[PDB]
C-alpha cells in the first residue's frame, strides 16, 4: 500500500460556543517531522563532569555534573503552547475567556516516509536519495507512564511552532542516580574545597529499556498509527490576575476631610489620631491602629530566600519560589519572587533568518501582584516604641554574618497557615502547558513549570525511531558497530488539544487592559521580505479580578 | 396609588452566545429624565433669518434662514450610540463581532414625579418644592409615524451617556414650508446680489398638532407607560472594513525578476516590456499594459464634486459625499471624501467639569480606503502619447474658470454603473443608530447619517409634556397668557435595544487591529478625582475583509 | 545576625515543613469576623489568619445600600456644577438570620 | 402603600436539640439603620500618600500609601460575631458545645 | 470585610447604627526602600502610579441590578447555604515535649 | 505540633511592603509571651462595638 | 530534556566526556533569571523544585 495516504493536515484552531457562555476550543495541529538513523544502537550510561568550572572557587552554582542513560530512542514533545494557538488565536482566548479548563489530548502518525542515501562516489562525487519502501519506523507509546517523565519545554525541544516548518524531534536521554559533593566556597576561600563525585547507590539504580516496557509499533509507508483520545484530571486555569495585598484588604478607614478642589496635592484625611482610632489589630502593645498596622484575614504571597540553594544527595540546587510581582513596574527583585527567563531560538521564536547561536530569552512578568519588595521590609523589637531606634530594627541593609551584601530578608521566609498564594500563570508561547504530578506521599500545593498538573494520570510519551536497516555484512559476535543503511525518515504529526472556556463579564465602569496590534509590535506578527519569522512572548491573565 | 413604584433601573448589557457564533446583545438602558413645564402653551411659528450674515458678500455658506413650529411638546431621542453601550461593550463588539442586525426596540416610563415650586418671598428669600400628588405628566407615542421625523443626534440632543447622571430631552420642533433666495458672490462682487425670503408657498403647508394626530396619556405618580416591541426591518451593518483599490484587484502581473538579498531597495521585477505584455486593457489605442492602465471588473468608490452647493426652492445646501479613507494617514482632503465632524458636549461626551460652552469635536476618519485623493487625479487626450504634454493634460492644478483655487476635480463626477461602494460605518457614541427612509419614489442607496434604515416601519417618536397645571385665577376670554402653578416633573425612561451579532474567524497568518487600552488612553476611560467624565469616540470596523 | 545587636536567628528563622501540625484560628467575640471569602488564586492557603470560616466555592454576596437622588427643580447636566439636590436621608430595617 | 409595614423585628437566638447531641442554633439579628444622601455622587480614583511620615528614616513600618476607589455607595456588614450573639448566648456555645 | 476595620453594624438591638461608605482597592505601583536612624542618603520613597494592566474600575450600576423601595416596599435576600469545615471549640494543650 | 517563622518581618512586592502573617497559639508561659512570634491578633475598636 | 550534545566521545574511558558544543550565553532554552543569557544546566527553568 505504497500509493494512498493514510491522512490529513489540520492546523485550524475551532472555537465552539454553547449555552450560559462557555466554549469549546479545538486547537488542531499537524507538523512534517524529519527523523535520522540513531548514532549508536544501544544505550549508554554517561557521566557528565565540569570540575573544570567548579574547581574554580565560587563558582558552584554553575554545577552541571549529572549521569544519565542515553537512548537510541527519540521523543515526540508537543506539550507548550506555541505549538497549538497562534498570535490571532492567543489574543482571543486571553482578552475574553475568564478560566481555561484542559480536557483532553490525541495524536496520530500518518504517510510515512523512509528514504536511504546512496553515495554516488563520482566527482563531486554525488548523493542519491532513494525510497526504502519496505523499512519501517518503529513508534512506542508509553500510556503506563512506565518510563519516566521529561518535559521537553524545559529545554527548548519541543515541536516547532510554524505549521508551514517542517520540524524534528529531540534524542530522548534521562538521569541515572549518582553521589556527588561540592563545598561552598568564595574567592578568598582557603585549600581546596570538597568537589567529589561518588558514583551510584546500588539501591537507586533503575535502568529502562523502552524494549523491555512497552509494545513497540512498526510502520512502513502503508501504515499509520493513532493514539486514542487521552482525558485529563486537572483544575482550571484563570485567565484573571489578583492586584489587591494586604494593604487593600477591606474596610478603608473613614476620612473625616476631603479635598475640596481638584489637585493631585489636595489629599483626604482620616482625621483621628492614630492612637484614638477604634479598630482590631494584633499588636496587644500598642494602641496605634494604622493602615500598615491593623488587622487583615490572612496574608496574600509569602516571603521566601532569595538566591538560595540547597543540597542533598546528588548536589546543589536553587530554591524554587512561588510568587508574582510584588513592587513597582520598572522595579522588581527577579530573585525574591523569582520571574522565570526563557532561553530559545528560531524554532520557537527567535527571528528565524538569525545567525550564530546565542537563544533569544525574555523574563516573564506576571501581572499579579502577589510579590515582594525586599527593601521595604523591616524588622522590630517587641517594645514597639518609634521612631524606632537602631539597636531595635533589623533592615535589609544591616548585614548578616558580618557580610556586606546579605541581610534577613535573604534568609527570610514568612510562609504560614495564612498564606493567601495563586498558581503559576500561562506562558505564551514558550511555556510548558501540563505537567505529571510528583510520586511522593505529600505533594506540592503547585507547580512552577505549567498551570496544569494532570494528577491521576497524563498522556503518555510518544517514543518514534528508525528501525535498523542493515547491511550484507553483520555479525553479532564482533562489536564492531554493525554497519547498516543510511537510512532516514520523514512523517507527519497530528495532534488535537481540547480545551473548555468560560467567556468573561465586565463589572467595572472602567475598562480594562487587552491585548492589541499597536504601531510597535507590528512588524513582530507578519512575516519580512526574506521570509523570516519570529514569535514574541505575550502575558495571559491582563484583567483584574477581585481577591477579597 | 402613590407609595409604590411602578418600575425597575437596569442598563446591563447582556451578551447571550447561540449556536453557530451568533450572539444576541441586549443592551438595556434606564435614566431620570427631569422636564420643565413648557414656557409657553401655544404652538408657534417662527422664522430665522440672519440676513445680517449673508449680507456679507462670500458668506452664503453661513446662511440659517428657515422657519419652523414651535411646539409646546419635548421628544425624549435615545437614538444615538452612546446611550446603550460603554467603552467596554462597545470593545467586545468591535473586536469580536463581524457583523450587526438592529432587531427590536422598547421603552417605558415609569416612577412619575411632579413636583411644585413656591417662592417662600421671605428674607432671601425662600423656595419650597411640594409634591402635587395628582397632577399628570402628558405622553403620545406617534406609533404610526404621523409626525415629521427628527433625529436629535443630528444636533447632540438625545438622551445623556452616562447611566449615573440625570438627562434631559429636547423642545420639539419642526420645519415649515418656505421659499428663500441667495445668489453666491465673492469679496470682491459688485452691487447687492439677491438675498430674499419669499416666504410660505401655501400648496406646501401642513400645520401637525400632537393633539390632533396621536392619543395622548395622562399619568400620575401612580401610573406607568409602556411601548411595545418594535421589530426593525433593516439590513446588516458590517464591523469590517475593505482596504482594496482598484490598483489592487486581480492577478498581480508575474515577476520574472525576484530579489535575491534582504533590503527594502531590493525590488523583484515584472521583466516584460510595458509594450511587450499580455493582458486585457480598456484602452483601444496604445498596447501598454500597466498597473495603473490594465483592466479591472468595475470601480471601488467614486469622484464627486467638492464643497458644492446646490439651491432649491428652500436655499442653498451642501452636496453630500458617501466615501471612505482614500490616501495617506495624515494625507486626506476632508472635504472630497466627505470625513464627518462631531461637535457636542458635557452629557455627550465632552469632560463633564469643563467650563464655558465651545464644544468638543471630531472628524471621524474611516478605516475603509474607498475615498479619493484628488491631486492624484489627472486627465489625458485620446491620443495617449507620452510622455503627455501640458496641452493634452487638465491636472488638479490647471485652474477652471479662470479661478486659481478651482480645478476640474473640484466639479468632477465620476458615478456610474461600475461603481461599488459600501454603507457608513457606526460612530461611537455620537452617532445616529436607525434612521427612516425618504418617501420617495426612488430611495437613496444609502444615508450617510446612520448605518442601520428601517425601511417599511420604524419605531414612532416619544413625546412628553407636563399637563397644565392652572391656579384659581383663568380666564379663556383674555389672551393674557393663563398664570399655572410653577410644575415640573421628574421620571424613569427604560429602554431596551436587541442586536444580534456573528462572532469572526480569523483567516491570516498575521494578527489583526484590536482596540486596546494604552498608557495613553487609561485615562479617558476613568473618572478623575472631582468625578469627571468623558467619553472619547472609538472606531467600529477595524479589521480587514476582501473585498474580491 | 548581621552583627545587629537586636536580632538573631529565631528572628529569620522558619521551620515549616511536610512533618507540620497545626489549627485553624479560634474564633473572637465579639470583634471578629464569622466567614471569609477564599483567595482566587490556584493553590490555596491552608487557612485564613482572619476568620474561622472560609466559604470556598461560594459565599454571601455583598449587600449595597443609597440614597437616590432627590434633586430639585434646577438641574442642569451640562454644567459641572454639582447637581443641587434636596437633603434627603433614609431609616430602614434590616433583619438577618444567621443558621449554625 | 404608606400606613402598612412591611416587616418585623426579631433578635431571637433558637437553640433548637436534635437527636444524638446534635443543635441547630438560630440567631436572628434586627437592627434601625440610619443613612445619609452620598457627600458626592460619582465615583472617584484617590491616592493616599503620607510620604512625610516615611520620609523620616526608619518609619517604613508606618506607610499608608495605597490607592482606593471612592464610591457613592454604602456598604451594610453583618459578618462578625458581635452582631448575632450576646454575653449569654456565647457562654451557652462556649461552654456546651464542643463543634460549630 | 467590614470587621478588618471596625466598621460592621453595632452590637446592641436596642441602639440603631449605620452603614460603611463602601470603597476598594485600585492598582499602583510603590517603592520604599528600609533604612535606620542612621541610615546615610534619602533612601528610596517612590510612589509609581498604576500599572493599565492591572487597572479594574467597577461600578455597581453596570454589574449589579439595583432595585428601588419607597416606604411600601421591602426586599429580602435569599437563603444562602454555606460551605465550609467544622470550626472547633475545643483547644489541644500537647506539644511535641507529651506525644506518646 | 506548630512551626517557627520570622518575626516582625516585612516583605515587599509591587504594591510595596508588608508584614508577614502568623498561623500560631500559645507556646510559652501566661504572662510569657511574644506576642510578635506567633502573632497574637490585637483589636481595636469602640462605642458602637464594645 | 538534557542538553543535546554536538560533540559525542569517540572512544571508551571514563574520561572521554560528551561536549554540549555551544557557548553557555549562545544557547537556547528557557530561564527565570532576568539578567544573564547564560542558560547552564544549574541555570535553566525546571518545573517546580
Ligand atoms: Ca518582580
Ligand atoms: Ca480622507
Ligand atoms: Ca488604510
Ligand atoms: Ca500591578
Ligand atoms: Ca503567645
Amino acid at each position: 500500500g505504497v500509493g494512498i495516504s493514510t491522512g490529513t493536515f489540520n492546523n485550524q484552531t475551532e472555537f465552539k460556543f454553547l449555552e450560559n457562555g462557555w466554549v469549546e476550543i479545538t486547537a488542531n495541529s499537524s507538523r512534517l517531522v524529519h527523523l535520522n538513523m540513531p548514532e549508536s544502537e544501544n544505550y549508554k550510561r554517561v557521566v557528565v563532569n565540569n570540575m573544570d568550572k567548579t574547581a574554580v572557587k565560587g563558582n558552584m552554582a554553575l554545577d552541571d555534573i549529572h549521569v544519565e542513560i542515553v537512548t537510541p530512542w527519540s521523543l515526540v514533545d508537543a506539550n507548550a503552547w506555541g505549538v497549538w494557538f497562534n498570535p490571532g488565536d492567543w489574543q482571543l482566548i486571553v482578552n475574553t475567556m475568564s478560566e481555561l479548563h484542559l480536557v483532553s489530548f490525541e495524536q496520530e502518525i500518518f504517510n510515512v516516509v523512509l528514504k536511504t542515501v546512496s553515495e554516488s562516489a563520482t566527482q563531486p562525487p554525488t548523493k542519491v536519495y532513494n525510497n526504502d519502501l519496505t523499512a519501517s519506523l518503529m513508534v512506542a507509546l508509553d500510556s503506563n507512564n512506565t518510563m519516566p517523565f521529561t518535559p521537553a519545554a524545559m529545554r527548548s525541544e519541543t515541536l516547532g511552532f510554524y505549521p508551514w516548518k517542517p520540524t524534528i524531534p529531540t534524542p530522548w536521554r534521562y538521569y541515572f542516580q549518582w553521589d556527588r559533593t561540592l563545598i561552598p566556597s568564595h574567592t578568598g576561600t582557603s585549600g581546596t574545597p570538597t568537589n567529589v563525585y561518588h558514583g551510584t547507590d546500588p539501591d537507586d539504580v533503575q535502568f529502562y529499556t523502552i524494549e523491555n516496557s512497552v509494545p513497540v509499533h512498526l510502520l512502513r509507508t502503508g501504515d499509520e498509527f493513532a493514539t486514542g483520545t487521552f482525558f485529563f484530571d486537572c483544575k482550571p486555569c484563570r485567565l484573571t490576575h489578583t492586584w489587591q495585598t494586604n494593604r487593600a484588604l477591606g474596610l478603608p478607614p473613614f476620612l473625616n476631610s476631603l479635598p475640596q478642589s481638584e489637585g493631585a496635592t489636595n489629599f483626604g484625611d482620616i482625621g483621628v489620631q492614630q492612637d484614638k482610632r477604634r479598630g482590631v489589630t494584633q499588636m496587644g502593645n500598642t494602641d496605634y491602629i494604622t493602615e500598615a498596622t491593623i488587622m487583615r484575614p490572612a496574608e496574600v504571597g509569602y516571603s521566601a530566600p532569595y538566591y538560595s540553594f540547597e543540597a542533598s544527595t546528588q548536589g546543589p540546587f536553587k530554591t524554587p519560589i512561588a510568587a508574582g510581582r510584588g513592587g513597582a513596574q520598572t522595579d522588581e527583585n527577579q530573585a525574591a519572587d523569582g520571574d522565570p527567563r526563557y532561553a530559545f531560538g528560531r524554532q520557537h521564536g527567535q527571528k528565524t533568518t538569525t545567525t550564530g547561536e546565542t537563544p533569544e530569552r525574555f523574563t516573564y512578568i506576571a501581572h499579579q501582584d502577589t510579590g515582594r519588595y525586599p527593601e521595604g521590609d523591616w524588622i522590630q523589637n517587641i517594645n514597639f516604641n518609634l521612631p524606632v531606634t537602631n539597636d531595635n530594627v533589623l533592615l535589609p541593609t544591616d548585614p548578616i554574618g558580618g557580610k556586606t551584601g546579605i541581610n534577613y530578608t535573604n534568609i527570610f521566609n514568612t510562609y504560614g497557615p495564612l498564606t493567601a498564594l495563586n498558581n503559576v500563570p500561562p506562558v505564551y508561547p514558550n511555556g510548558q502547558i501540563w505537567d505529571k504530578e510528583f510520586d511522593t506521599d505529600l505533594k506540592p500545593r503547585l507547580h512552577i513549570n505549567a498551570p496544569f498538573v494532570c494528577q491521576n494520570n497524563c498522556p503518555g510519551q510518544l517514543f518514534v525511531k528508525v528501525a535498523p536497516n542493515l547491511t550484507n555484512q553483520y555479525d553479532p559476535d564482533a562489536s564492531a558497530n554493525m554497519s547498516r543503511i543510511v537510512t532516514y525518515s520523514d512523517f507527519w504529526w497530528k495532534g488535537k488539544l481540547v480545551f473548555k472556556a468560560k467567556l468573561r463579564a465586565s463589572h467595572t465602569w472602567n475598562p480594562i487592559q487587552q491585548m492589541s496590534i499597536n504601531v510597535d509590535n507590528q512588524f513582530n506578527y507578519v512575516p519580512n521580505n526574506i521570509g523570516a519569522m519570529k514569535i514574541v512572548y505575550e502575558k495571559s491573565q491582563l484583567a483584574p479580578r477581585k481577591l477579597y
